[PDB]
C-alpha cells in the first residue's frame, strides 16, 4: 500500500512525496522546516507540504516532533487544521528520517484579511463564532491552544476559518510585539497555571480588534501591557490575589493604586450591545470566572449561526506522554509509529 515517490530539487531542498502530491511550489521556510503549496490529485485541494528539518536533532526536538504529529493527528473539526496525510520516503525505522506534514491550504490569515477590506459586524459575529467553535471542540479534549492570535487563524474567500498551529523562548514575547499582545495576563507573568481558559481571553483581545479595527492591549513590553490590561478591567481583588502563588507578584499587584473595571459600553462606542456584553464576559481578570467556548456559542450575539447540534466536541486525547522521560531514539520510534498508522480521512 506504499504509494510511489518521486524526488526532486526545489530551492536547494530536496523533495521526496507520492504522487499523488502535483506542481509543488516553495511558499516560505523558517527554523521549523520548509513549506511548498501542493495540488493533491486525491483530494483535490491545495495543500501544504511540510519537511521538517531535523525533526530528531535532539530529545527537545524529538518531542517536539512527536507532540506536533499527536495533536495533528487527533484534530477533526471544520474550524480546526487538521492532518491530510503524513508520510516519510523511508520504508523503515532505520532509514526514517525525515517527516512530511501535508495540512490544507486556505489562503491568508486574519492579519491579512483586515488589511484588504473593512470587516462588517456581520463579518464579525461569523468569524468569531468560528473561533470559539473550533475552541469547544479543542476544549472538550482538554487541549489549550496557548497563543491564540490573528496570525493563527487562516480565513478563505467565503469567510471560513480554522485555528492553526496550536501552541506547542520569551525573547519573542519583548517588546511592542503582537506575539505578546493576545496573551492572558496571568500567563504572561507567570502568575499561575494556565487553563483553558486562557484561550477565551485571546478571543476577546481579538473580537475587540475586529470590531475597532486596534489592538486592544499594545503593550511595549510586560508591565506596560499589564496596565493597559488592569486599566480597562479593574486591579485585581482579594480573591484573584489569593490564587497568585508568588508573594512577590502578589506585593506588587498590592503597590499599584486599585481601579475599578471601565464601562465597555465607553469604550467600544458604537458597537453591538450583544457584542459589548460578551467581551466583558470573556474578558475577566480572574480566568476562573471567564466564559467558557460552549457557553459563548449560546450567548445571543452568535444567535443567527449558533445550532448546538451542529457544534462537535472531540475524543479524548492523551498527553500522558508529556510527562515522560525518553531517549531520542525513543521519541523517534513513536513518530515512526504515528506517520505508518495514519489513516486517511
Amino acid at each position: 500500500e506504499r504509494p510511489t515517490f518521486y524526488r526532486q530539487e526545489l530551492n536547494k531542498t530536496i523533495w521526496e512525496v507520492p504522487e499523488r502530491y502535483q506542481n509543488l511550489s516553495p511558499v516560505g521556510s523558517g527554523a521549523y522546516g520548509s513549506v511548498c503549496a501542493a495540488f493533491d490529485t486525491k483530494t483535490g485541494l491545495r495543500v501544504a507540504v511540510k519537511k521538517l528539518s531535523r525533526p530528531f536533532q535532539s530529545i527537545i526536538h524529538a518531542k517536539r516532533t512527536y507532540r506536533e504529529l499527536r495533536l495533528l493527528k487527533h484534530m477533526k473539526h471544520e474550524n480546526v487544521i487538521g492532518l491530510l496525510d503524513v508520510f516519510t520516503p523511508a520504508r523503515s525505522l532505520e532509514e526514517f528520517n525525515d517527516v512530511y506534514l501535508v495540512t490544507h491550504l486556505m489562503g491568508a490569515d486574519l492579519n491579512n484579511i483586515v488589511k484588504c477590506q473593512k470587516l462588517t459586524d456581520d463579518h464579525v459575529q461569523f468569524l468569531i463564532y468560528q473561533i470559539l467553535r473550533g475552541l469547544k471542540y479543542i476544549h472538550s479534549a482538554d487541549i489549550i491552544h496557548r497563543d491564540l492570535k490573528p496570525s493563527n487563524l487562516a480565513v478563505n474567500e467565503d469567510c471560513e476559518l480554522k485555528i492553526l498551529d496550536f501552541g506547542l523562548t520569551d525573547d519573542e514575547m519583548t517588546g511592542y510585539v503582537a506575539t505578546r499582545w493576545y496573551r492572558a495576563p496571568e500567563i504572561m507573568l507567570n502568575w499561575m497555571h494556565y487553563n483553558q481558559t486562557v484561550d477565551i481571553w485571546s478571543v476577546g483581545c481579538i473580537m475587540a480588534e475586529l470590531l475597532t479595527g486596534r489592538t486592544l492591549f499594545p503593550g511595549t513590553d510586560h508591565i506596560d501591557q499589564l496596565k493597559l490590561i488592569l486599566r480597562l478591567v479593574g486591579t485585581p481583588g482579594a480573591e484573584l490575589l489569593k490564587k497568585i502563588s508568588s508573594e512577590s507578584a502578589r506585593n506588587y499587584i498590592q503597590s499599584l493604586t486599585q481601579m475599578p473595571k471601565m464601562n465597555f459600553a465607553n469604550v467600544f462606542i458604537g458597537a453591538n450591545p450583544l457584542a459589548v456584553d460578551l467581551l466583558e464576559k470573556m474578558l475577566v481578570l480572574d480566568s476562573d470566572k471567564r466564559i467558557t467556548a460552549a457557553q459563548a456559542l449560546a450567548h445571543a450575539y452568535f444567535a443567527q449561526y449558533h445550532d448546538p447540534d451542529d457544534e462537535p466536541v472531540a475524543d479524548p486525547y492523551d498527553q500522558s506522554f508529556e510527562s515522560r522521560d525518553l531517549l531520542i531514539d525513543e521519541w523517534k520510534s513513536l513518530t515512526y509509529d504515528e506517520v505508518i498508522s495514519f489513516v486517511p480521512p
